[PDB]
Protein backbone atom coordinates (compact mmCIF):
# COMPACT_ATOMS: atom_id res chain seq x y z
CA UNK A 1 0.00 0.00 0.00
CA UNK A 2 0.98 3.73 -0.48
CA UNK A 3 1.32 5.55 2.27
CA UNK A 4 -0.41 9.03 2.12
CA UNK A 5 0.42 12.13 4.09
CA UNK A 6 -2.11 14.45 4.26
CA UNK A 7 -1.06 18.36 6.17
CA UNK A 8 -2.31 21.97 6.12
CA UNK A 9 -2.12 24.60 8.63
CA UNK A 10 -4.99 24.84 11.46
CA UNK A 11 -8.19 25.63 10.75
CA UNK A 12 -7.88 24.66 6.74
CA UNK A 13 -10.42 21.71 6.56
CA UNK A 14 -7.41 18.67 6.66
CA UNK A 15 -10.53 17.20 9.01
CA UNK A 16 -13.32 17.60 6.07
CA UNK A 17 -10.58 16.54 3.66
CA UNK A 18 -10.05 13.44 5.98
CA UNK A 19 -13.16 12.79 6.44
CA UNK A 20 -14.73 12.95 2.76
CA UNK A 21 -11.30 10.95 1.56
CA UNK A 22 -12.39 8.46 4.30
CA UNK A 23 -16.14 8.31 2.52
CA UNK A 24 -14.14 7.42 -0.43
CA UNK A 25 -13.04 4.70 1.06
CA UNK A 26 -9.47 5.71 2.23
CA UNK A 27 -8.08 5.33 5.98
CA UNK A 28 -7.12 8.33 7.35
CA UNK A 29 -5.49 8.66 10.51
CA UNK A 30 -5.14 11.53 12.48
CA UNK A 31 -1.91 11.43 13.41
CA UNK A 32 -2.24 14.68 16.19
CA UNK A 33 -5.43 13.57 17.17
CA UNK A 34 -3.85 10.12 18.38
CA UNK A 35 -1.17 11.97 20.04
CA UNK A 36 -3.18 13.68 22.48
CA UNK A 37 -4.11 10.62 23.83
CA UNK A 38 -1.02 9.72 24.53
CA UNK A 39 -0.89 11.95 27.71
CA UNK A 40 -4.13 10.56 29.09
CA UNK A 41 -3.21 8.19 31.82
CA UNK A 42 -3.63 4.53 31.78
CA UNK A 43 -2.07 4.81 28.30
CA UNK A 44 1.50 3.29 27.82
CA UNK A 45 2.89 6.92 26.59
CA UNK A 46 1.76 8.41 29.85
CA UNK A 47 3.85 5.78 32.27
CA UNK A 48 6.92 6.73 30.27
CA UNK A 49 6.37 10.29 29.70
CA UNK A 50 6.36 11.02 33.54
CA UNK A 51 9.24 8.13 33.96
CA UNK A 52 11.60 10.55 32.26
CA UNK A 53 10.40 14.15 33.05
CA UNK A 54 9.64 13.55 36.41
CA UNK A 55 6.74 11.78 38.58
CA UNK A 56 5.12 14.31 39.53
CA UNK A 57 6.88 17.70 38.51
CA UNK A 58 4.61 17.69 35.40
CA UNK A 59 1.35 16.03 37.64
CA UNK A 60 -1.64 17.58 38.99
CA UNK A 61 -3.49 15.18 40.90
CA UNK A 62 -3.98 12.16 38.70
CA UNK A 63 -2.70 13.36 34.99
CA UNK A 64 -0.11 15.43 33.60
CA UNK A 65 -0.21 19.21 33.37
CA UNK A 66 -0.12 20.20 29.35
CA UNK A 67 1.55 23.41 30.63
CA UNK A 68 4.04 22.10 33.16
CA UNK A 69 5.37 19.95 31.23
CA UNK A 70 5.17 22.45 27.58
CA UNK A 71 7.20 24.52 30.19
CA UNK A 72 10.43 22.69 31.22
CA UNK A 73 10.53 21.74 27.56
CA UNK A 74 10.91 25.33 26.31
CA UNK A 75 14.12 25.59 28.09
CA UNK A 76 16.58 22.87 26.80
CA UNK A 77 15.81 21.19 23.47
CA UNK A 78 17.29 18.48 24.74
CA UNK A 79 13.83 17.21 26.68
CA UNK A 80 11.79 18.36 23.88
CA UNK A 81 13.90 16.11 21.56
CA UNK A 82 13.31 13.22 24.02
CA UNK A 83 9.47 13.88 24.18
CA UNK A 84 9.28 14.19 20.26
CA UNK A 85 11.02 10.85 20.74
CA UNK A 86 8.63 9.16 22.78
CA UNK A 87 5.87 9.89 20.92
CA UNK A 88 6.54 8.64 17.43
CA UNK A 89 8.09 5.64 19.28
CA UNK A 90 4.33 5.10 19.91
CA UNK A 91 2.90 6.65 16.43
CA UNK A 92 5.34 4.33 14.06
CA UNK A 93 4.63 1.65 16.60
CA UNK A 94 1.30 1.80 16.35
CA UNK A 95 1.06 2.79 12.86
CA UNK A 96 2.18 -0.77 11.94
CA UNK A 97 -0.52 -2.09 14.08
CA UNK A 98 -3.41 -0.88 11.89
CA UNK A 99 -1.41 -1.58 8.84
CA UNK A 100 -1.82 -5.67 10.36
CA UNK A 101 -5.27 -5.60 9.93
CA UNK A 102 -5.40 -3.03 6.72
CA UNK A 103 -6.36 -4.45 3.45
CA UNK A 104 -3.55 -3.81 0.59
CA UNK A 105 -4.14 -1.87 -1.80
CA UNK A 106 -5.92 0.22 0.25
CA UNK A 107 -5.64 4.10 0.74
CA UNK A 108 -3.61 4.72 4.13
CA UNK A 109 -3.62 8.26 4.80
CA UNK A 110 -1.89 9.86 7.96
CA UNK A 111 -3.16 14.03 8.63
CA UNK A 112 -0.52 16.05 11.42
CA UNK A 113 -0.68 18.89 10.00
CA UNK A 114 3.09 19.23 11.27
CA UNK A 115 4.79 16.59 8.20
CA UNK A 116 6.22 19.52 6.46
CA UNK A 117 8.55 21.81 9.33
CA UNK A 118 8.54 18.61 11.62
CA UNK A 119 10.30 16.81 8.13
CA UNK A 120 8.49 13.50 8.50
CA UNK A 121 7.06 13.89 4.74
CA UNK A 122 9.97 12.13 3.16
CA UNK A 123 8.74 9.07 5.04
CA UNK A 124 5.64 8.62 3.14
CA UNK A 125 5.47 8.71 -0.77
CA UNK A 126 3.53 11.75 -1.82
CA UNK A 127 1.89 14.52 0.19
CA UNK A 128 -1.05 16.42 0.13
CA UNK A 129 -1.30 20.18 1.17
CA UNK A 130 -4.63 22.13 2.12
CA UNK A 131 -4.57 25.51 1.09
CA UNK A 132 -6.39 28.40 2.96
CA UNK A 133 -5.92 31.76 3.63
CA UNK A 134 -5.08 33.17 7.19
CA UNK A 135 -8.32 35.37 6.76
CA UNK A 136 -10.31 32.02 6.21
CA UNK A 137 -8.51 29.95 8.79
CA UNK A 138 -8.72 32.69 11.37
CA UNK A 139 -12.99 33.01 11.60
CA UNK A 140 -13.07 29.59 10.47
CA UNK A 141 -11.41 28.56 14.35
CA UNK A 142 -13.61 31.44 15.53
CA UNK A 143 -16.77 30.16 14.67
CA UNK A 144 -15.64 26.98 15.93
CA UNK A 145 -14.72 28.71 18.83
CA UNK A 146 -10.83 29.00 19.68
CA UNK A 147 -10.26 32.32 20.70
CA UNK A 148 -8.41 34.65 18.97
CA UNK A 149 -4.80 34.62 20.52
CA UNK A 150 -5.01 30.93 20.81
CA UNK A 151 -5.40 30.69 17.36
CA UNK A 152 -2.50 32.75 16.22
CA UNK A 153 -0.27 31.28 18.91
CA UNK A 154 -0.60 28.47 16.97
CA UNK A 155 -0.71 29.38 13.60
CA UNK A 156 2.60 31.10 14.29
CA UNK A 157 4.36 27.65 15.00
CA UNK A 158 3.29 26.86 11.42
CA UNK A 159 5.19 28.09 8.70
CA UNK A 160 3.47 30.06 5.67
CA UNK A 161 0.89 28.33 4.37
CA UNK A 162 1.59 30.17 0.82
CA UNK A 163 5.04 28.46 0.98
CA UNK A 164 4.31 25.07 2.35
CA UNK A 165 2.27 24.59 -0.42
CA UNK A 166 5.06 24.25 -2.81
CA UNK A 167 5.85 21.07 -0.77
CA UNK A 168 3.07 18.51 -1.82
CA UNK A 169 2.42 17.54 -5.09
CA UNK A 170 -1.51 17.62 -4.59
CA UNK A 171 -3.22 20.85 -3.34
CA UNK A 172 -6.76 21.02 -2.31
CA UNK A 173 -7.68 24.53 -2.36
CA UNK A 174 -10.81 24.65 0.49
CA UNK A 175 -11.00 28.44 0.32
CA UNK A 176 -13.98 28.24 -2.09
CA UNK A 177 -16.89 26.76 -1.88
CA UNK A 178 -18.17 22.72 -0.35
CA UNK A 179 -18.55 21.71 -3.62
CA UNK A 180 -15.00 22.82 -5.07
CA UNK A 181 -13.19 21.03 -1.98
CA UNK A 182 -14.95 17.69 -2.68
CA UNK A 183 -14.76 17.78 -6.34
CA UNK A 184 -10.96 18.11 -6.02
CA UNK A 185 -10.28 15.30 -3.54
CA UNK A 186 -12.31 12.78 -5.35
CA UNK A 187 -9.98 14.24 -8.46
CA UNK A 188 -6.96 13.34 -6.28
CA UNK A 189 -8.39 9.89 -5.06
CA UNK A 190 -8.38 9.00 -8.25
CA UNK A 191 -4.80 9.96 -9.13
CA UNK A 192 -4.06 7.25 -6.14
CA UNK A 193 -5.71 4.07 -6.96
CA UNK A 194 -5.07 4.23 -10.46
Amino acid sequence: MKRIGLTGNIGCGKSTVAQMFRELGAYVLDADKLIHSFYRKGHPVYEEVVKTFGKGILDEEGNIDRKKLADIVFKDEEKLRKLEEITHRALYKEIEKITKNLSEDTLFILEASLLVEKGTYKNYDKLIVVYAPYEVCKERAIKRGMSEEDFERRWKKQMPIEEKVKYADYVIDNSGSIEETYKQVKKVYEELTR
